[PDB]
């Protein structure tokens, strides 16, 4: 609510948004017991520490003044990860909790994957840094490594980068730049990107050869850690020992 | 067409995969809104990121592995128009691994495994 009734950059307090008071005073005030509810209540350790740390941050304003760039930029990585930690509460929901299984199964896979494929993606990058240095978006060798990760998903920008270039005798190196683009396209977009597909099919369906038993398991395991938490007293006025169903 | 020998195990196929990416869509619209709601922050002075959600439905069309990089990150960067640089590239960095890679390839491994 913050965010969307704010413009983004701008600097605001409870006493209104520099060039909504109550709405923004309350949920400031929200966003500020949130946070030290949070720490008193304390990779999900790790969120919940992002979160509260950060969100203070964005609603400083009420007490210290911050530059609106340090509001804003706290705000900007609260907020990404609010909704991130999120999904680790909709775990708890057996329509959910198979779906963010599988998406947490593959993310690790990927990451562990990654440290073998950075070194992949370091030598075409490090090589168009020399083959096509006079161009933008090869500039420096870091805007380099980028470029070569976003040509993965398959948008070689062939046309606006090598052909047109080419055209115009302004690739430095033509012949082998070309030779390095069909060699680019085979590796990354094509045998990475598959690998990755290879990986993520044959994982998910690992995961779905027991979904039916681990949708249960998640259930008894969240039903028994409340049952070793909640009072006994609690547990003898609420379990009835049998129930009625009517079809 | 369902009702024909040689269409309806298609129609079927159609069926099973729709109902599963409405089922797990529950789960990533929250997934979607994250990255919608930090690139209206991080690229707010960008028309693609106006309002919060066109923010959301850009982000949506991202999804299909068209990021825009040069046209969003890279231009404004190299003319000073991104107010957080550092930042806005580590978070479209995480994007492609979180969506276009990560989410796209969990569909097609339940889509895969569904058929
Ligand atoms: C583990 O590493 C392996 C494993 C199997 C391999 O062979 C298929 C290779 N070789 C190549 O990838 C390669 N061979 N030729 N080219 C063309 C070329 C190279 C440098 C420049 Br600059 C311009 C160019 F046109 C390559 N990209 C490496
Ligand atoms: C379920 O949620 C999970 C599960 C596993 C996770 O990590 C392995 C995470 N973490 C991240 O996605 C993340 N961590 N760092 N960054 C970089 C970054 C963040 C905000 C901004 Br704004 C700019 C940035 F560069 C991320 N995108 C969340």
């Amino acid at each position: 609510i913050l965010v969307v009734n704010i413009k983004p950059g701008m600097a605001f307090n409870s006493t209104g948004i520099i060039n909504n008071s109550y709405l923004i005073k309350t949920c400031m005030i929200l966003v500020f017991l949130s946070s030290i509810f949070g720490y008193c209540k304390e990779i999900s350790n790790v969120l919940e520490w992002i979160i509260y740390t950060t969100g203070i941050i964005f609603v400083l304003p009420l007490f210290v003044e911050i530059p609106a760039h340090l509001q804003w930029q706290c705000g900007a990585i609260a907020v990404y990860f609010y909704w991130m930690n999120f999904l680790l509460y909709l775990q708890r929901f057996e329509n959910c909790g198979i779906f963010i299984v599988m998406l947490e199964v593959i993310l690790k896979t990927l990451l562990r994957s990654t440290v073998v494929f950075i070194f992949l993606l370091l030598a075409f990058g490090l090589s168009f840094y020399i083959l096509l240095n006079l161009q933008d978006p090869f500039s420096s060798p870091l805007l380099s490594i980028i470029q070569t990760f976003s040509m993965m998903l398959g948008d070689i920008n062939y046309r606006e980068s090598f052909l047109e270039p080419y055209l115009r005798n302004e690739l430095a190196h033509p012949v082998l730049s070309f030779a390095q683009l069909v060699s680019f396209t085979i590796f990354v977009p094509i045998v990475l990107m598959n690998l990755l597909i290879g990986l993520a099919v044959g994982d998910i369906a690992d995961v779905q050869k027991h979904a039916s038993l681990k949708r249960i398991a998640m259930q008894v395991e969240l039903h028994t850690s409340l049952e070793k938490k909640l009072p006994l007293w609690f547990l003898r006025k609420v379990d009835q020992k049998s129930t009625i169903v009517y079809p």
